[PDB]
């Protein structure tokens, strides 16, 4: 039947303790190619991913950031696709907080970083690929947010202690 976009979830700790569960409506009907890639490192099943990551750079009012699951600083992640994709499309705009998008290094750099947006971005249209949005648990992003700076540095640890795919 009809391809439903797929949601996926993180559950959160701090420092070691569980926080709560983030979930996200990927847009596959609109960017499949880069839905697919954030679904399949949210399972897992390619042996890869983003459980055990970190959110390396956090900054209050603006954007969470994370998914280097290779170097853990930002610096690292990689695609599902054996090399960086392509910018899909840029139909998606930078709406306001919830919003999922992509990082990335230049035009045509996608790996497995992102970003959740904590207030409307969009100076980011047109640069960054914008393919899911929080779905439930906005509430744990706000907690999230609570432990980063200015300058990024997060005050606690932030992990994606658990994460994979709801329906
Ligand atoms: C994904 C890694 C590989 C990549 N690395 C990179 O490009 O490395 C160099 C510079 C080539 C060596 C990176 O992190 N890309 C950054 C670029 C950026 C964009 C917009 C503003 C930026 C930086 O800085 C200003 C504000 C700092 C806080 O905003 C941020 O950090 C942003 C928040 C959105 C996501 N975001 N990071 C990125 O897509």
């Amino acid at each position: 039947g009809h391809m439903v976009n797929p949601t996926v979830f993180f559950d959160i700790a701090v420092d070691g303790e569980p926080l709560g569960r983030v979930s996200f409506e990927l847009f596959a009907d609109k960017v499949p190619k880069t839905a697919e890639n954030f679904r399949a490192l949210s399972t897992g099943e390619k042996g890869f991913g983003y459980k055990g990551s970190c959110f390396h750079r956090i900054i209050p009012g603006f954007m969470c950031q994370g998914g280097d699951f290779t170097r853990h600083n930002g610096t690292g992640g990689k695609s599902i696709y054996g090399e960086k994709f392509e910018d899909e499309n840029f139909i998606l705009k930078h709406t306001g907080p919830g919003i999922l998008s992509m990082a990335n290094a230049g035009p045509n750099t996608n790996g497995s970083q992102f970003f959740i947006c904590t207030a409307k971005t969009e100076w980011l249209d047109g640069k960054h690929v914008v393919f899911g949005k929080v779905k439930e648990g906005m509430n744990i992003v706000e907690a999230m947010e609570r432990f980063g700076s200015r300058n990024g540095k997060t005050s606690k640890k932030i992990t994606i202690a658990d994460c994979g795919q709801l329906e």
